[PDB]
């Protein structure tokens, strides 16, 4: 096949334009992800007295508390807070009293948001097999717009959940249906490179959430402003091209011919098109023309790496969405916290590249996700006060979980057999979603320990370093094809 695709041009108009908007909407993904970073914060808030020096108890700090008014000038307070509005002029928190007793909420609702990314890497994948690639990207569009306009709009805080986890869902579907449609569509030789593209094109998405979030502090007008664009993408993306690689899968060849014919001319390349017809496009897709997920667990060989692979993927995205959801702590504003954490990964990325290359695959993955534990403890560890010191370990630490992100990426796409490698490709990518849906669970345990999430948050990833040395050495190897070729190893 790549065959013909090349013939109809290789890489061109058709190409060059699909990719440019098909990856565009990825600038928003990380926006999304992140976003209870701006649209959740919580000011400093203190109790509202009865309809502040006599009427607040002050702590340690000096501070008055949070949580407590005097029973005369102690008791619950009542009659609501009068959050700060230095900053942050309204959250999620504050519009909803998401505070005190209920401050777990504030975690809850981003764990449903990405339940609902878990669920949109299922069922919208499936659909994606059933209704084509083109189609479930058009249904993530509208969802995308649609959900997160009324989360915006949201009048109670089970509402805003709900849309959210749709959201999610609606996201997680056009993470998995770019990635999938744009590989679809070009040679394999400028394949890898796209997915390298992908990850740069999310990364420069924080950045475009430091930005917007300091434009618009209001946490519905951000909701709105973040989710609208989707409403264009909608519009625009009626005129995409399917897949013609699943149209072959399918069977409906016909179709495959139409779009390898509307893919010649728009290239230029006309003349070759109309020369492909039905006959020669069977021929040279007869021999195109994957295994169940049971068969991971099943096979002994094959169980011991899904294990280690998923404690991989689990722990580094376990790590990572507890390091970026952390911003208010480091004594620094949070707008700049994040474009710093926006520009760790572009060096980062670089520095994993080059170990992956010079030193090898399995030690580029040990010394990431080791050095993230060890700068996540040490972080836990110092205090307060030493605040370019916990920023400075907190921003090495998410750009090893960057180099790490990238490493497992590759290293799960060399190690598992190619028949059963894109099942493998999913179910370790499904375990970082889960590793994100426990992320904040485990950070409402703050209540307990000051610290103790950041030092799970660390302990996770030092015993994934450690499992990494069951994995074998896949530099210069070439990739295995059968389960015969992994024993050999
Ligand atoms: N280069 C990256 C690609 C994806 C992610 C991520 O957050 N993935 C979770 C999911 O989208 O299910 C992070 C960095």
């Amino acid at each position: 096949f790549n065959d013909l695709l090349q013939q109809v041009g290789g890489v061109g108009r058709f190409q060059q334009i699909q990719v440019t908007l098909v990856v565009l909407p990825l600038l928003l993904m990380a926006s999304h992800n992140t976003l209870q970073n701006f649209t959740a914060a919580i000011p400093t808030h203190h109790c509202r007295p009865p309809a502040l020096e006599v009427w607040l108890p002050r702590d340690r700090q000096g501070q008055p508390e949070s949580c407590l008014r005097f029973t005369s000038p102690t008791e619950p307070c009542t009659d609501g807070w009068i959050y700060d509005n230095s900053t942050f002029p309204s959250t999620i928190v504050t519009e909803w009293d998401l505070v005190c007793s209920h401050r777990a909420l504030r975690q809850l609702a981003q764990s449903l948001y990405m339940v609902g990314v878990l669920l949109g890497a299922m069922v919208f994948g499936y659909l994606a097999d059933r209704l084509g690639r083109r189609k479930v990207l058009i249904l993530n569009y509208l969802q995308t717009a649609v959900s997160g306009t009324c989360a915006a709009f949201a009048p109670n805080f089970p509402i805003y959940c709900a849309f959210r986890l749709l959201s999610g869902m609606a996201l997680a579907g056009i993470s998995l249906n770019c990635m999938t449609l744009n590989v679809e569509w070009m040679p394999i030789h400028t394949r890898a490179c796209v997915g390298t593209l992908i990850g740069y094109v999310y990364s420069l998405g924080q950045f475009l959430l430091a930005g917007v979030a300091y434009a618009v502090p209001h946490w519905r007008h951000l909701q709105l402003l973040v989710s609208a664009p989707f409403f264009a993408f909608f519009i625009y993306s009626w005129f995409f091209i399917e897949s013609a690689r699943w149209h072959s899968s399918s069977g409906r060849l016909d179709l495959t011919l139409r779009a390898l014919q509307r893919v010649a001319r728009i290239n230029g390349k006309r003349e070759e098109g109309a020369k492909l017809s039905m006959e020669v496009l069977r021929a040279s897709l007869q021999k195109e023309l994957q295994a169940s997920a049971m068969e991971l667990l099943r096979c002994p060989t094959l169980r011991h790496l899904f294990l280690c692979l998923s404690m991989l993927w689990f722990a580094t995205s376990f790590a990572y969405y507890g390091l970026v959801m952390d911003l208010q702590g480091f004594g620094v504003s949070i707008y700049l916290i994040q474009v710093i954490f926006g520009a760790v990964d572009l060096p980062a990325k670089l520095v994993g590249f080059l170990v992956i290359n010079s030193l090898g695959r399995r030690p580029a993955q040990m010394a990431a996700l080791l050095l993230a534990g060890i700068c996540i403890l040490l972080n836990g560890v110092i205090p307060q006060d030493q605040s370019i010191v916990r920023t400075s370990l907190a921003v090495l630490g998410k750009g090893c979980l960057a180099a790490s992100f990238n490493c497992i990426f590759l290293y799960t796409g060399e190690l598992y057999p190619t028949m059963i490698r894109q099942t493998g490709m999913g179910m370790g990518s499904t375990m970082a979603r889960v590793g994100s849906i426990v992320s904040p669970l485990v950070s409402m345990t703050a209540e307990l320990y000051p610290s103790m999430p950041l030092f799970i948050y660390g302990a996770v990833p030092v015993a994934a370093s450690a499992v990494t040395v069951l994995l074998p050495e896949t530099l210069g190897q070439p990739l295995p094809d059968t389960v015969q070729d992994l024993e050999s190893r």
